[PDB]
């Protein structure tokens, strides 16, 4: 048996790797690597040349078509094979072959240093828990200054050991930082709240020190972000599609149409249009790779090539998300009314099935290597010492309690001046 | 155009929806929707038929099928539609229109909070460790007044500064709390004493923020179980499937795979296969349901009915995991060359790419379900700080010792108002 | 082609699979995957039968030879394949391919290592930094000491706040403790002095806690005991073999000679022998391993065997070392003169080369399971919290200064019938 | 008897000795003992030519061998004995023994200097950091004064009952150390200054104790370059082999063969063919091995080569790591159909079975080597101890506190005998 088979050159689906004559002698790719496992198997010959146009095609204005499809509908080759996605508006004119693989719409994103966050000292307790512990200092105060009310202490007389609520409130507060000297207090009552005051202050005190103990492990490559949702609600990056392509009409169609709900697709068509497309898209998909790799922006295309580009892209200066997604798979075209649709298929679920068909993605998405696909931190900090850029937000707090303290000396003599009062 | 539709009833896919004298007399579901999707637009009316022996099919040692399959084969019936997962095998004998929904191994599981422990606070000692060093404290509290009765320093006559009785409890408590400030002993006997309590003072607070700060650090744990790749590692909870299933045999062909890098399926396997699988495994779908419900199990099957399990539970009490397992899914098939075939797999399509079948699919599937199904919070346990609600132990603490000095009026204040007088 | 093998039944290179008619005519193990890749390549048909006695064989009084290879002497059968080890003595009389794995002497044990320590907590520093603080505490104080005499301040006359030595060196003791009042030093050396001193006790305690967080974080993961040699130097654990087995010899062999430049094998062999052998050794193999599953006991055999029973037993309470071997191997043993000697050897190499081998080896010695086959501790640990046990040392050093606390009061009362006075 | 041997010169394999009329008389090396070893016994004596191409190379486009193969094939010589590998090409045509060594791929790489490091302590905060802390305390010590200046508390003015210039900076030392007594200061301002203080102060304390705690638990971690795996998983160290050798085309072969399914030689592949292996790859071994010892690079070759330019490195400046490797070996190659194959691999076994074979390989790999060539990292426990070499600095912070204030100490003496008074 011989067949001719028409492609469209894509990576990693379909390249040229030998010339001869200026022509092409062999072809590589996952879809020639489906093509040579089938032929292995029923034993037919194939001789691949590629479309003229390099278009997939479009039905046109005299009801033909052009490109690989155009070339299926006139008959000139026997079978079409390239990243092509089963469609109906396709179907309608060629048969096509159960999917070998899921289509899927993706992201390239660059990759980004680590950002320096300004609070690192409040991470260790919720930012209601600091309010809850400013609360109970203040309420300890208050209970140990109406438990000296209730039973009070024994005293020299007229001593300043009377603690009015201002001193009593001290000892509160230095005891719980770890400062000051004996508590004055004498009595049963006080002592037994003191002791439990000091021991859950350093309970308190220990379990900050414990819980940044575990920020400072946890800060590692998991920062991220993860889906298309993160996408389209971010405004800090500009992302974008080739103009008029299947994936900027896809994106258009869902998008536009108002009784879809999921706000993303409308988000992201509301981004794309932006001047009639000029603002955020590209010609090329290798002009939309280099921007996102020397600018800031993403670029929208095909999930698998993608994922190639980042994966074998030595730098790892990319990475990307992955989605779950139907409608969508890439297939094997034939002449309307092809026996081989009914030969093909079976084999390849057989492949799908037995597993055999996960040697030949791994082949060309290979599950590990040196780029991880779904991490993008400046990978190589094991870790490092606190910066002055990291520490800020603890001179913060100092330079405030600072400030407080220079608002009250010099307020205390806008006092002073009120009435000749001293 | 009237066509025999062979159907087999399953949960969601096809299901009774009127009973007359007893007996079903219309159908519902998901597929029930599909084709009738199909039949307001092509037209064509149906019979439907339940297949007589209630299963999808199987190949007969004389070479010919059973169950719908042989229905078809023996064109019993114009169309199938089930839950029937395409296979090659299948397509030799029957045709499949392009596959409209997603097959996936699924898991249905119990849930069991990621809510931190009341009292995380006490996790660094053991509750017979608190117990001895409490006990330490007060025998240290008693010895240093026996250790001073036989050695007085040449104290001042009378003077306050005097080691009591009392005093030299709260001499040893402070100082261990770290807030003692100064202790009046001059003695060697005593300075030795209270020096060699410090050590273990200091020594004891340093192993409670450094066994804190790793029982905070080992935090991982929250993401170990929320996928297969994950749910294949763990061991405290059992899995196991329906035997004699196809869900069964993927796994059993899955695991014996000599080259699949995912091991995890051999790590099912590991499980699955003990006692010749009578170990773990079930007979019954509502079995392996209820089994989980009512004990320590996972049960393993097509994850398109455990979604609609747990939406359906009404205590919300379930939620389930699948893992991207491709390669298969759901079709309607056809005796062999039927010419609906193609205008069949052109309609499905242009359902998919409407959208149309992601607003069919909402009818059983909700995406808004009426509970939550994934999640008891994300990750974000695995990076959280420390919550009111996690440190509310100490807080309760400390409401004991400010209650018990609270109460300290119901002795002394009673007590002073019989002494004589205030 | 029809070729007649001779096999031993040993678990898992020859096994029965079913007793056809009450007999072994079905096969399975590694060597029958490797007899089955010759077969495929080559074409060859071949016949299974058992040798008799189910022994290898010796060389005989008479000069000929028993069990398989008596078998291949005779020309019963036309090749031999079993857990055979190629040995020169054999080959003198049988041809061998090159051998297609390496032979390795192994040592099976149970978990062990018991998780409990008593000096946990005084890890964090080497046992000599001890002494250097000690000592830098004494030097410190004595310096303090020296100090004030060059130049005294404004002191008080006779005042209680005047520091003598024993004063200044427990200031600098206390305040090395985090438990010192005011320091009564106003002069700038002395202050300059105290104030390093502090800095220099703020980093020993903080290293201190972060080294034992380090510690208790990291702790129970890496275990113990991983060498033949070290298992061999120590004798609590008491080890042997199979009583005249090629073990028995080959470690006796080895042990017996002095001119070997280890004397490892020399302490092996001194506690094999013991007893003419009956204290250590068994029977049977069987026998071995549940005397190391139910004893203190460690059984040496063919290590790819007691690998095999490590991972197949379902507790995986065993586990082994992976001991570099060589000078042995296993190979496929063939009548004198055979041709297929060189085809064998030509596809054994190629299968090796190719590392097609490597699958079927997988396919039986798992490279990764459910369990580490190399960790050898008993964890015990789920929680992490600190007991009794594990703090003891704590309390020793407490219970230890308290002692000299007793002591030196008690011996105040000695000096004291003859100070003169007290 | 006689019998012609041919070899290649490979280091330590073969070399020449002697040399007379500007022809080969004698040669040295392992190879040379065993073929002695072997002469020895069997009595046949030999003259040893070396292979005019002086290469094992593959045979030509026509079929005929070159290289040492091709003068075995024509029957030039007897006996072949060389570094020669055992490979499946080469069986074929020639007549292999058991293998006499095995064969391993192995690195050659240089030791760091093992990182005499006083930082320990100064790792957890950035050396700018320190600088901005101390001249927050100066400014914190500055500020108190100027504050107290505006208002005094109602006491005495001239003496203690006002804030003393000096005495701040103690106060504010003190307190931020943690040994600050009782600040004396108890206006508004005073308080709420050093309120905001002991929050600083408690938490840069904190701060410190925990990023202390994650460098040391982030240490204790990644020291692990000791296998192929390891080295193969990193990326910081660039390694690369000798072009157009049988090493290049195994890291070929396991690389690109897909049932490889262990990552390590898919990522040694990955590196090495850089820039289509121009970039990493060198020509000559030599220069490999100057390449590491004068640069960053790591020298991929045959491990018993290596380790021997280990053990004679006179600097032991490298060190070198290997893996357990099997599937080759080398071996004595002697034409087709040759007699001797038998008595040959008879008595090579026999030398490795008696250990003569390990006492004449001690003759070219000592164990007792000049060097320590095993490990890039210390031998020390899995969990590591702090010690007196890693706290050195501390102990230098402290001395220079103490050579400062002995210093100031003897400044003093200058004061108060040059008033006369204190």
């Amino acid at each position: 048996v011989v067949l001719r088979v028409v492609t469209v050159l894509e990576e990693p689906f379909v390249m040229v790797s030998e010339n001869v004559l200026g022509k092409p002698k062999k072809y590589q790719g996952f879809s020639i690597d489906v093509l040579d496992a089938l032929s292995n198997y029923l034993g037919f010959n194939y001789e691949i040349y590629v479309a003229p146009d390099h278009k997939y095609g479009s039905p046109q204005e005299d009801g033909t078509w052009n490109g690989l499809v155009g070339e299926l509908v006139f008959k000139r080759a026997d079978i079409g094979i390239s990243a092509l996605t089963i469609t109906p508006d396709r179907e309608n004119v060629v048969d096509f072959t159960t999917r070998y693989m899921d289509y899927s719409v993706g992201v390239l994103l660059r990759r980004a240093e680590k950002t320096v966050d300004m609070f690192a000292c409040l991470a260790p307790f919720d930012l209601s828990l600091w309010a809850c512990i400013a609360g109970t200092v203040l309420l300890v105060g208050l209970l140990v200054y109406l438990l000296n009310w209730l039973n009070p202490p024994r005293l020299q007389m007229g001593s300043m050991t009377s603690t009015t609520l201002y001193n009593s409130m001290w000892f509160v507060y230095g005891s719980f930082v770890q400062q000051g000297g004996e508590v004055p207090y004498t009595t049963l009552a006080t002592r037994m709240m003191m002791g439990a005051w000091w021991l859950f202050a350093l309970i308190v005190i220990s379990s900050y020190t414990a819980n940044l103990a575990a920020f400072l492990t946890i800060t590692r490559i998991e920062s991220s972000i993860q889906s298309l949702q993160d996408l389209s609600k971010q405004t800090e990056i500009p992302y974008g599609t080739v103009l008029d392509s299947a994936v900027y009409e896809h994106v258009r169609m869902k998008g536009l149409n108002p009784f879809e709900r999921d706000s993303m697709y409308s988000q992201m068509w509301r981004m794309i249009n932006r001047s009639n497309g000029s603002e955020n898209n590209v010609l090329e998909s290798q002009a939309g790779i280099q921007k996102v790799k020397y600018g800031n922006y993403a670029f929208v295309w095909d999930a698998a090539v993608l994922e190639y580009v980042a994966i074998n892209d030595p730098d790892c200066s990319f990475y990307t998300i992955g989605n779950t997604v139907a409608d969508r798979g890439y297939g094997i075209a034939l002449q309307h009314g092809s026996p081989y649709r009914d030969v093909f298929s079976q084999r390849i679920l057989e492949l799908q099935q037995n597993g055999d068909m996960d040697i030949l993605k791994h082949k060309w998405w290979p599950k590990n290597g040196q780029c991880d696909l779904y991490s993008s931190v400046d990978t190589k900090q094991k870790g490092g010492a606190l910066d002055i850029k990291s520490f800020a937000g603890v001179f913060c707090i100092l330079a405030a309690g600072i400030v407080l303290s220079c608002f009250i000396a010099m307020l205390e003599t806008w006092w002073n001046k009120r009435k000749g009062s001293r």
